[PDB]
């Protein structure tokens, strides 16, 4: 009934990139390989990145 | 019965503005605002942000 009673609650935050699991596979590749186009950087990195 | 014999009440102004209530407001921001820097920027859109 006053002023800062307050008590906290700390709400921590999950995704599968944040646990580290991005990009987890077994098998390998399906093929060989070919080279970066700039859409996938968007994707890793935000679509506003650099 | 004679004159000088009197009994003084006192009175007081009371509307929002003596009490200190004036512009009272729940909603809206805390604090005057103050100007952006680069660590928000990165908050809101990454860490790589242009």
């Amino acid at each position: 009934a006053n002023d800062g009673e307050i008590i906290a609650i700390d709400l921590k935050e999950i995704t599968a990139k944040t646990l580290g699991l991005d990009g987890f596979n077994v098998s390998g590749p399906k093929g060989t390989p070919a080279a970066l186009v700039a859409a996938d950087y968007q994707a890793a990195y935000g679509t506003t990145t650099n």
